[PDB]
């Protein structure tokens, strides 16, 4: 397998098969090993970027997750003021999901690399090791619903949030 992104070391996390070929997938497995410590020796910090809408988040999301669905406030909160691990020995890593695992979480992804080779000297980054969390949130509630909170999911076609869908997307760079 190829090293990650500025080319220092091999990606740290098992990977499983995902829509998008050239991106790296977790299980739900995985991600609660992150969350509970298993690679604490190794990783410094990791952030669960949760790419659904705010009414989505707010419906049930995993814990610490942070929602980040708008391209600039992504970019903001990730890149404005890097965040870097307290030793240039341990790892950075980010997660982003969806609802599906289908296309907003690969989306913003590939959005944030796309600004991360932007502000950088090649091949250097802020975040050079990113993931996909296979089958997204509807996967990971039902079987690790300890993990979330609230202990629940909203889809984003939930039938009482039409005008919520609506008025998030009037909000976005582009449709
Ligand atoms: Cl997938
Ligand atoms: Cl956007």
């Amino acid at each position: 397998m190829e090293l990650i992104g500025d080319y220092s070391k091999a990606f740290l996390l098992q990977t499983v098969d995902g829509k998008h070929q050239d991106l790296k997938y977790i299980s739900p497995e995985t991600m609660v090993a992150l969350l509970t410590g298993k690679f604490s020796n190794i990783v410094d910090k990791f952030v669960i970027v949760d790419c659904r809408y705010p009414y989505e988040y707010e419906g049930g999301h995993i814990k610490t997750a942070v929602n980040l669905p708008l391209e600039r406030d992504a970019e903001s909160f990730l890149l404005k003021s890097p965040i870097a691990p307290c030793s240039l020995d341990k790892r950075v890593i980010l997660i982003f999901h969806d609802e599906f695992s289908s296309e907003r979480g690969p989306r913003m992804c590939r959005f944030i690399r796309e600004r991360d080779r932007a502000v950088n000297d090649y091949p250097s980054l802020y975040y050079p090791e990113m993931y996909i969390l296979k089958g997204g949130y509807k996967e990971f509630f039902p079987q690790h619903p300890n993990f979330c909170e609230p202990q629940d999911y909203r889809p984003m076609n939930h039938e009482a949030f039409k005008d919520e869908l609506k008025t998030f997307r009037l909000k976005t760079r582009s449709w």
